[PDB]
């Protein structure tokens, strides 16, 4: 439409003139911000077959100050980008400018509760405040389309525009096509695809003024109810969706643009632990191979790789880890089972252009297999090769059922099998049976077995094809040759020629075997020894795979190893392999190169031995060294007093003053005399606390005060120095109603309440028109019984200066109102030499907030991936306390202990720096007159990991320097 190199039809898209199925995993770069680690997540992701990566950008993180938009540092998306690049993955980009995504505004700043108009709405005012972040953003994001040699192939312009209310015309095509044409203007040429959140129709081609130029849609058809990790609801598996595209957008190429692939996890809840177990690999090979059942052309799992919420960025039902029990863990590892089941279906989608081809019919219980037990869709080709997904027909069966097919091919429709027996399907399983699968010219006539991969060498070709414990299978291949076990022992090997054919039967086996037939060799495997192979693509012009394209595709090799293949290369006489290794690993390479002598691993000369076969074998050592860590708790832990406000010394002169008579924020009304909303005052994130002045009368009784900072906060109060009580919060409170009774006051003396807020976060803003992103923070309402309200005069603080934020390496919610956070002693080498000697461990005992400073050194060793993980204990039922940890500055750890889960927080390398100093930063809350303290503090560590992976530069972490805007 506006550019040649990314173009359509009813199936797929082309890209350079050439049909690929996109398949993608969502990333998002602000929640990973070390550039070496996002090439990590990029390699691991071209790993699974994959092709394409998703990502949101946030607002909130680059335009914390009105006006100015800064993406630069750990910000920066150009080395996301060019890390794409490198490792061969296409983008499709998201930057909202509403994302959602679990984010604190759901990627709005703050300051959007000021905007006198309906967010996502055709309102001036709120236009008008997003041309400058999408103006610059676009920008960004044009400069690397694949129009400009980038990998940028897909533009998704807002998000989820599915749902209004309250007097909005939804939907508004003026809104959608305004969002639109920011993009178009920032010089945005390649195609808009939108994500309906659910299959609406909403903004198709034919809409008028504002459709898109690709219809997509979202969804997450097992819920996010993690508690119960076995149970399969039912009916949840969608059945009607290639129906609804053809009704909705049937020009375009059938794309879910967030398909589940984990969940989200609140405070409180049951951990992404039992996340990953509902969203496990029975899941995916259940309900992923139910979307190839309607011909999916563009496929993104959300998320494949989650991350940390690290530095407030988060919204407020959820906490510091965004793991997402996806297929790649909040630590980077890809251990889950989820992962080498993921690769499978990825590499076969890679390999099997007739997939894109065929005509999809409607499920069927009978016409194919034998029992209605069974549903099996075919997505039938004509030479071009046919598709069979056979599932169960209630899709939750645990039950083993026997089966027989009747398929059609090129040599007659087969009742398979047709030497003996029955096909098994077992339990939470789905298989993709193939017929006339065009093996680059052998034409395997059907297959039962599934296809991992097939490659065609100079010397052959190779197919490999595997079932899961306790199945027969059969294959039939067209060929005047006969068939030989090569690899293995020919028990259960069953076998009968004809004329212009061979039919294979097979059991599966722990055992590999290997058959050939001409010039054709098929691994037989099972499920679980095809999870160790890997299909990395060779380069012969350089290091890089470079992306899926055709020909890169075909000069792929096959490669049988352990924990993760990332690259091949081949240079001269040297076939070189960029690998990472838990164990020590016996390696074999199928494919070869006969100009190839030598096998290089991660750099090193390691020998190697040919088989009967043309199979190079060899070993790689794993032999960690020492992980030496220090114990935290011996530390020598430096203690400042970061609630100094409740001393009778304390001069708040400096403090902005909360006396805006009328407040900026559309959605709810002011019942105080002057706004105490925070973000009236352009404060968005982390601890906020108020001051209020009055004279006593000396009749003062009670304080009653309705404080409100997101689901599961906390707050906490004081007359002078004296301690009032805490709401010591629940996630089911996003506010509260105290009541304090106060003590005896002396007439016409001078009070002061401090109050102290956790805010969570500001809401998200799913609905158009609700504007809930709006909702404010801070003191709601107070009654100071028999005075008038306008007896107390307020003050508030947020972090130092606002929008006008002091980190700007760090961004603009990372830190929150304290003392120490506004005089920035949370930063490396604070001025801690003249502090009292104190631990966490030992902590306070009275109501209070402590700050506690040390350093650490570490000296692990170099070639390793080590994930190192900050530890809380919470052995115990304890009292309530608030923790954060600033980790060189950058805050990594939310904690509350009287609500949970996390007591484990992951920090990665480039944040630490493991061949150097570190420092840590703890605050400690204590909501209780007996004051807290930490039961235990630790680093510890999981497997390390022999790795190829480039040195991990340190992100810049400013140290301590004297702030002149504080308010001391
Ligand atoms: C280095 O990197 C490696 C990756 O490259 C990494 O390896 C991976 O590790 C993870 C674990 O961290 C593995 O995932 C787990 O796998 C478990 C084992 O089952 C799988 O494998 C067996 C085959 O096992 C045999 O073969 C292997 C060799 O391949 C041997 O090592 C084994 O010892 C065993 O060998 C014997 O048998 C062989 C015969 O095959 C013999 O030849 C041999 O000589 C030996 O005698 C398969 O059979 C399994 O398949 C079956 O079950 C699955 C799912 O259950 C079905 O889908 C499938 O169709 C089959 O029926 C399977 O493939 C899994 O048990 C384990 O599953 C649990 O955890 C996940 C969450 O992590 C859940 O999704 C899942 O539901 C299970 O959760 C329950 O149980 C766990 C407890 O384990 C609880 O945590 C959880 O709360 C939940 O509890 C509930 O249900 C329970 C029911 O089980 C119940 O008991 C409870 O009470 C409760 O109600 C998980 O998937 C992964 O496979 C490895 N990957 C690879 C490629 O190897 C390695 O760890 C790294 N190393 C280090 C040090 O870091
Ligand atoms: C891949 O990435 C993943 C995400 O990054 C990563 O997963 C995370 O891994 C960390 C580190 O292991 C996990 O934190 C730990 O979790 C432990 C509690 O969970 C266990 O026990 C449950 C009991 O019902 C099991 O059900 C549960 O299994 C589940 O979770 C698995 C995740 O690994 C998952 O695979 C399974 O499928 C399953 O669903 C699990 O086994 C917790 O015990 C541990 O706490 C301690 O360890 C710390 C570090 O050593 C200590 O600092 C801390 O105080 C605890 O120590 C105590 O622990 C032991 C047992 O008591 C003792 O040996 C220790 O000495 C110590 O003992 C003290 O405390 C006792 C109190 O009970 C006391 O009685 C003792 O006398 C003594 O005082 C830690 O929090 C984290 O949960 C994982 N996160 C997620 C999202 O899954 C994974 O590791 C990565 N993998 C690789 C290879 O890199
Ligand atoms: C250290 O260890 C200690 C001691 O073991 C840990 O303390 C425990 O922490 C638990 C987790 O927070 C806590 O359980 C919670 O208690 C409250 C009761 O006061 C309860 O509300 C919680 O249950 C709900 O909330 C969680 C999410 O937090 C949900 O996962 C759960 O399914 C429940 O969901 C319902 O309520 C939500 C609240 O609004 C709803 O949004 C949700 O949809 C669902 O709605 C229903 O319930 C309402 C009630 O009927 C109803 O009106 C509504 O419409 C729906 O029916 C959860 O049980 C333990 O109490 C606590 N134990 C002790 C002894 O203190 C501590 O966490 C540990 N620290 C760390 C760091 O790990
Ligand atoms: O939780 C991860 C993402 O949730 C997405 O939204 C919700 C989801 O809910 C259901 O209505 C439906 O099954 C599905 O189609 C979706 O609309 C957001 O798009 C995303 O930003 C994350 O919040
Ligand atoms: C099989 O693939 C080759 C390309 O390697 C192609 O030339 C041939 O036409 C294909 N066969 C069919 C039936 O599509
Ligand atoms: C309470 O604190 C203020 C300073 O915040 C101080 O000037 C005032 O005298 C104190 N009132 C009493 C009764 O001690
Ligand atoms: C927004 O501006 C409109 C038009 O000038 C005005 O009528 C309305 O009262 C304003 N609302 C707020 C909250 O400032
Ligand atoms: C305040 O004044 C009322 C009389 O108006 C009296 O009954 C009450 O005891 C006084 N309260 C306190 C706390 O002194
Ligand atoms: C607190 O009281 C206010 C004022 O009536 C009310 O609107 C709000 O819903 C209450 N909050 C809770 C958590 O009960
Ligand atoms: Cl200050």
């Amino acid at each position: 439409l506006l550019q040649k190199y990314v173009t359509w039809d009813d199936k797929s898209l082309f890209i350079n003139g050439e049909r690929i199925m996109i398949f993608s995993g969502e990333f998002h770069p602000f929640r990973l911000p070390v550039k070496e680690l996002q090439l990590d997540i990029f390699q691991k992701v071209k790993a699974l077959g994959f092709n394409c990566v998703s990502f949101y950008v946030d607002w909130a993180l680059v335009e914390g100050k009105p006006g100015e938009y800064r993406a630069d540092g750990i910000f920066d998306l150009e080395p996301f980008f060019d890390a794409a690049s490198e490792a061969g993955i296409y983008l499709l980009a998201r930057p909202g400018p509403y994302i959602n995504a679990e984010s604190s505004g759901g990627g709005f700043p703050g300051w959007l509760q000021r905007v006198n108009g309906t967010l996502r709405s055709s309102d001036k005012a709120y236009l008008d405040a997003t041309d400058n972040y999408v103006s610059h953003v676009a920008a960004t994001i044009a400069k690397y389309q694949i129009t400009n040699g980038g990998p940028i192939i897909l533009y998704q312009p807002e998000n989820e525009y599915t749902s209004g209310c309250c007097g909005v015309e939804f939907p508004d095509p003026v809104y959608m096509q305004y969002v639109e044409d920011q993009a178009r203007n920032a010089g945005v040429v390649i195609p808009l695809i939108n994500n309906d959140a659910s299959a609406s129709g909403n903004n198709a081609p034919g809409t008028g003024k504002g459709a898109v130029d690709i219809y997509g849609h979202d969804s997450y058809p097992l819920g996010f109810d993690c508690a119960n990790p076995t149970v399969w609801p039912s009916g949840d598996l969608p059945t009607n969706f290639r129906t609804l595209h053809l009704e909705q957008s049937p020009t375009t190429p059938y794309a879910i643009v967030q398909f589940q692939g984990g969940s989200y996890d609140p405070w409180g809840g049951p951990g992404f632990a039992a996340c990953s177990e509902l969203l496990n690999n029975e899941f995916e090979r259940v309900f992923y191979k139910n979307d190839f059942s309607f011909q999916i052309a563009i496929m993104n799992l959300y998320m494949i790789f989650g991350g940390t919420n690290w530095g407030n960025l988060g919204y407020p039902n959820g906490y510091t880890s965004y793991d997402y029990g996806s297929a790649v863990t909040e630590s980077r590892n890809i251990t889950r089972e989820k992962y080498s089941e993921l690769k499978l279906l990825g590499n076969f989608a890679k390999v099997s252009p007739g997939y894109l081809t065929a005509s999809p019919g409607n499920l069927t219980t009978s016409g194919y297999a034998d029992t209605t037990d069974l549903t099996v869709t075919p997505l039938l080709g004509n030479s071009t090769g046919s598709f069979f997904v056979v599932r169960h027909s209630d899709y939750s069966s645990e039950e083993s059922t026997s089966y027989k097919l009747r398929l059609p091919t090129s040599a007659g429709s087969v009742t398979i099998p047709q030497l003996g027996g029955t096909l098994t399907l077992n339990g939470r399983d789905s298989k993709i049976h193939v017929t006339d699968y065009n093996v680059s010219g052998t034409n395997i006539i059907y297959s039962t077995a599934e296809v991992f991969t097939w490659k065609k060498f100079a010397d052959g070709k190779v197919l490999v094809l595997y079932g899961g414990a306790g199945e027969h299978h059969e294959l039939a291949i067209s060929t005047k040759s006969n068939v030989t076990v090569i690899e293995g022992s020919e028990s259960g090997i069953s076998s009968k020629q004809t004329s212009s054919s061979v039919v294979v039967g097979w059991d599966v086996s722990t055992t590999r075997r290997i058959i050939q037939v001409g010039d054709l060799k098929i691994l037989l495997l099972d499920r679980n020894s095809a999870y160790n192979y890997w299909v990395p693509q060779l380069a012969t012009d350089g290091t890089s795979p470079g992306f899926s394209t055709p020909e890169k595709v075909a000069s792929s090799i096959i490669v049988k190893a352990g924990y993760l293949v990332r690259t091949a290369y081949l240079k001269g006489s040297g076939l070189y392999l960029t690998a990472d290794f838990n164990a020590t690993t016996s390696v074999e390479v199928i494919g070869v190169p006969s100009t190839a002598k030598n096998l290089f691993i991660n750099g090193d000369k390691t020998s190697h031995t040919v088989d009967k076969n043309g199979i190079w074998s060899a070993t790689v050592d794993y032999n960690a060294p020492d992980i030496s860590l220090p114990s935290l708790k011996d530390l020598d832990w430096k203690y400042v007093d970061t609630l100094p406000e409740i001393q009778s010394s304390y001069d708040d002169s400096l403090w902005p003053a909360a006396d805006l008579k009328q407040t900026k924020n559309t959605l709810r009304s002011l019942t105080t005399p002057t706004s105490l909303y925070s973000s009236d005052y352009g404060f968005h994130t982390g601890y906020l606390l108020y001051r209020g002045h009055f004279t006593a009368t000396g009749n003062e009784s009670t304080f009653a005060i309705d404080t409100q900072g997101g689901s599961a906060f906390g707050s906490s109060v004081w007359l002078n120095g004296t301690y009032l009580g805490s709401w010591t919060g629940l996630y089911a409170n996003s506010d509260y109603n105290a009541t304090y009774n106060l003590p005896q006051l002396q007439a016409g003396k001078t009070y002061v309440i401090t109050v102290v807020i956790d805010n969570m976060g500001l809401e998200e803003n799913w609905t158009v028109g609700e504007d809930l992103m709006k909702t404010p923070r801070g003191i709601l309402n107070f009654l100071l019984a028999g005075r008038p309200s306008s007896a107390i005069s307020w003050k508030l603080t947020g972090n130092l200066g606002g929008e006008d934020y002091e980190d700007k390496v760090r961004g603009p919610l990372n830190e929150g109102g304290l003392y120490a956070e506004r005089q920035g002693f949370h930063q490396p080498e604070p001025p801690s030499q003249n502090w009292k000697s104190s631990s966490p461990l030992e902590g306070l005992s009275e109501a209070g907030i402590g700050f506690y400073s040390a350093s650490f050194d570490l000296d692990l060793p170099k070639g390793w991936d080590v994930p190192l993980f900050l530890n809380i204990g919470n052995s115990t039922t304890p009292s309530p306390y608030r923790v954060q940890v600033y980790v060189n500055g950058y805050q990594y750890a939310k904690y509350i202990s009287n609500i949970g889960p996390q007591t484990s927080f992951p920090v990665p390398e480039g944040i630490l720096n493991y061949r150097g100093t570190n420092w840590l930063a703890v605050t400690l809350w204590a909501l209780d007159s007996a004051g807290g303290k930490l039961e235990s503090l630790e680093l510890s560590y999981t497997t390390p990991v022999l790795t190829a992976l480039g040195e991990v530069e340190s992100v810049d972490q400013p140290k301590y320097k004297k702030r002149k805007g504080a308010y001391h």
